[PDB]
């Protein structure tokens, strides 16, 4: 019974240039002190997010994992690195460099630090090419943002990407990014509190109600972050609309709630009643412990909510380790 | 045990000429078909939306209330009537006209049909004086939309309006409308399944995280539709951000979940487990039966989810009737 944290992020140790050989204004880089504990992600010479040392330092992170009791942590790019709005070839070179950084990071201890890759998702060919390349090099899967502008997961290019990954047994973690709401949610981190769970819910519903799950091979292993946003709580309203409105059944021939056997979520819902509902909707085999480490909006005592819950011990063990080791092929 | 449905809408018998008194191009009017069972909302000469008889005909609505077992229904404007983007004086005159149409609609059976008023929310002084005028004239409260373009409920103008209504014991219903993310949600009722719960959550959180609930007198009676949207499920994630980031705390001087004593929600969450969670979060005193009627009835039952639940019979009575009688002052 290891403990696997399958939701965490890292940021590479990349110079101001290097980073400017791709873009001054938009390719991010890492500015670090001599004090060492402190650093910032820089865009050009702007700032952006001060960052904790465990975001970039694998040795420092291993100490934190020991204190938290985490045996293995899956980690992957922070969304600022995605580069989805870039010229496709530049973005594919970026992705390759980023995925090499990730393996370098995990090389500090590959038995305990696993990595997921990013892909140049705005170009299907380059995206599939990089997915297979990165997995052949030791990534256990791919992490993508959930949409490309107005194209959600039901978009043909995105469905085709999931189908490539399914056909090569490449697991997918879907992360919300580029949040809806435009000019509205500008204070108190409302984007993270409102738009992000809606982004994830939209991604799941897009796959379900478009019939995408009818087209995508059952072999796809896909997991959505942050418990799947509000998906589980709003499922009853979805199922009701499907039963009583033929326009909700136009492309989806089964009740939406039956498609929970096609994806996974992590457990980061931050509430005991929420977790129980979530497990009740997804089943104990489809929730995996994830923490959003090392970000402040993550779970501070990793696995605290699952271990202190009232679920059976078989359930707890699946969530903290059994499911993710099967999902990602970890021993 | 008067079964009360406190969440429903209507649209009046507005002729083209009546609407041309305000805006020949943008004031909506109702073109009832010659057969009388369907109609169109119109703007000028253009067809805007097809509508069903129950929307405009109070006598037919009584028929459906009887079939459904609803003894009293609270109704108020459908959002196309709001007029928030209009010049302020025109919008105030329109609001008074609409609020008169509502009283005329309720006059068909005022024991069983109660109404709430609309206000020209784009002008503080005009909005509060119409609020007082309409409540004196017989309205039991106000229904506002949840946002005015990019201005959410934390906007000073809107906070001030709620304070006015708190101070005069004018209850308030918040109806989500003009949904975010529209260019992405054009099939399968996604605006109502995804954007609408988010809109409601955003409205609750904008009052909390801005500290508006701290400055708004506790006398305010305010209710959010559709169970509060995803608010109750995502509250843990909100608390775990308030704990851990200063900027989530800058204007909210207590943990967000402590404000669940400051508002109400209707019971529309379409799922027993989701309802239990909702009552667990809000308490049996702050959930009110509300259906968003008119909708095609079919096999569905207003209040069926609540009555068939496992809550205390005492709790059901509060949800079915007790809470709305106290909230709106009905006997
Ligand atoms: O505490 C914060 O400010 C915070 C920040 C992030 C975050 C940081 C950097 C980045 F490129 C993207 C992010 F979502 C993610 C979560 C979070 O809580
Ligand atoms: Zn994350």
């Amino acid at each position: 019974k290891p403990r696997i944290d399958m939701h965490s992020h890292f940021f590479p140790r990349i110079s101001e240039q290097e980073a400017a050989k791709f873009d001054a204004n938009h390719a991010p880089w890492l500015q670090v002190s001599a004090k060492g504990d402190t650093g910032s992600i820089m865009m050009g010479k702007n700032n952006f997010r001060p960052v904790y040392q465990a975001l970039w330092d694998p040795a420092f992170r291993i100490e934190e994992m020991d204190a938290q009791g985490v045996d293995v942590q899956v980690t992957c790019a922070t969304p600022v690195m995605f580069g989805y709005t870039w010229e496709a070839n530049k973005a594919a070179q970026w992705a390759e460099r980023m995925n090499d950084f990730a393996l370098e990071f995990a090389a500090h201890n590959p038995q305990r630090i696993k990595v997921l890759a990013q892909v140049p998702l705005q170009d299907l060919d380059l995206a599939c090419k990089e997915a297979s390349r990165a997995v052949a090099a030791g990534h256990l899967g791919i992490q993508i943002g959930n949409h490309l502008g107005d194209k959600d997961l039901d978009d043909a290019t995105l469905e085709a990407f999931l189908t490539h990954c399914a056909n090569e047994d490449i697991p997918i973690l879907v992360h919300p990014w580029d949040m809806m709401g435009g000019q509205r949610m500008k204070k108190w981190m409302l984007p993270w509190l409102v738009a992000m769970p809606a982004e994830t819910q939209l991604a799941i519903l897009s796959l379900i109600l478009s019939g995408a799950f009818e087209r995508i091979p059952k072999s796809l292993k896909i997991c959505f972050g942050h418990g799947g946003g509000s998906f589980a709580f709003l499922l009853g309203r979805v199922d009701n609309a499907w039963r009583h409105r033929d326009i909700v059944r136009e492309d989806c021939p089964r009740p939406p709630s039956e498609y929970v056997d096609r994806f996974f979520v992590d457990s980061a819902v931050f509430n005991p009643g929420a977790l129980e509902l979530l497990v009740s909707v997804m089943g104990e085999d489809r929730v995996m412990l994830g923490s959003d480490y090392p970000f402040p909006l993550g779970e501070q005592k990793i696995g605290g909510l699952v271990l202190s819950s009232n679920l059976g011990e078989s359930a707890k063990d699946k969530i903290i380790s059994g499911n993710a080791s099967k999902f990602f092929n970890i021993n």
